């Protein structure tokens, strides 16, 4: 298994991993430009991806993982590691993710790669779409 930046040529591979929530070409292009987004592959079987980006806090920066998908704990862990490395290299202060706690594989991968699930809590208000 390997972890790499994706390009436009990888649109189908990403969408093979994207289930019922497709990644557009526009989204792929934007996330390719961040330097924080990765594709996981076993051979040329796609195995996961992470869409992540830098968000300025006013002094420090956070890298937010907007989306992560993966077919195994191994894929999820390696994607997190690749994101974390890209954050360290950019002098980013922290990496954050909004976790659905039903996703046990992701929860396992997060703990294995040094993420905490507290004490900070996520507050959300969904407004909806037009």
């Amino acid at each position: 298994m390997r972890f790499r930046p994706f390009t436009e040529e990888d649109l189908d591979r990403l969408n093979r991993l994207a289930g019922k929530r497709p990644v557009s070409l526009g989204a792929l292009r934007f996330f390719a430009r961040t330097g924080h987004s990765f594709l996981a592959e076993e051979g040329e079987e796609p195995m996961g991806f992470a869409l992540a980006q830098a968000v300025w806090q006013g002094e420090a920066t956070t890298v937010l993982v907007t989306r992560i998908e993966g077919r195994s704990v191994e894929a999820l862990r390696g994607l997190l590691r690749a994101v974390v490395k890209s954050a360290y290299d950019a002098g980013v202060y922290e990496v954050a993710l909004h976790l659905d706690p039903e996703r046990k594989e992701l929860e396992e991968a997060l703990k294995a790669e040094g993420f905490a699930l507290g004490p900070l809590v996520l507050a959300v208000r969904v407004l909806g779409s037009r």
